[PDB]
């Protein structure tokens, strides 16, 4: 069903939907691991389905249609505590590369493509434990796609070789983020 921002479980899957209050975004939970997002001249939002808690060796499958009209990205997104880390395994993006401004650490090959690895610090920013300072880790896929499988272990292992040691995994979802743009997406996670 179409819902306002919140979190919970739907048809077997955890979901999280958040927006900045701007307006112009419609998020709907669908059958199984499906979610749909339609937006038009939106603000900043993030929505998707997955697991709570996630794991360090989950193989995530996703398929569907991803049609951004401007700034937006499709990625595996989640958090870790001890250390506090916000991470992204970006599979596709619109007009803006989300890693712009982040520091490149290295590269990793996974699921049919090379990914560029970056990291950036967020100081006194909102987080799953409140206002805090933490790193944001990014794996950005070179060959964009809207369906496939992501072996998260390959990314966590590569990040560990670069010095990141994830601790307790919090939620882990396939998410569509939008940033003052328009678009539509219907994604099914499994």
């Amino acid at each position: 069903q179409t819902i306002q921002p919140g979190t919970g479980y739907n048809n077997g899957y955890f979901y999280s939907y958040w927006n900045d209050g701007h307006g112009g975004v419609t998020y709907t939970n669908g059958p199984g691991g499906q979610f749909s997002v339609n937006w038009s001249n939106s603000g900043n939002f993030v929505g998707g389905k997955g697991w709570q808690p996630g794991t360090k060796n989950k193989v995530i499958n996703f398929s569907g249609s991803y049609n951004p009209n401007g700034n937006s990205y499709l990625s595996v997104y989640g958090w870790s505590r001890n250390p506090l880390i916000e991470y992204y395994i970006v599979e596709n993006f619109g007009t803006y590369n989300p890693s712009t401004g982040a520091t490149k650490l290295g590269e990793v090959t996974s699921d049919g493509s090379v990914y560029d690895i970056y990291r950036t610090q967020r100081v006194n920013q909102p987080s799953i434990i409140g206002t805090a300072t933490f790193y944001q880790y990014w794996s950005v896929r070179r060959n964009h796609r809207s369906s496939g499988s992501v072996n998260t272990a390959n990314h966590f292992n590569a990040w560990a070789q670069q010095g990141l040691t994830l601790g307790t995994m919090d939620y882990q979802i396939v998410a569509v983020e939008g940033y003052f743009s328009s678009g539509s997406a219907s994604i099914t996670v499994s």
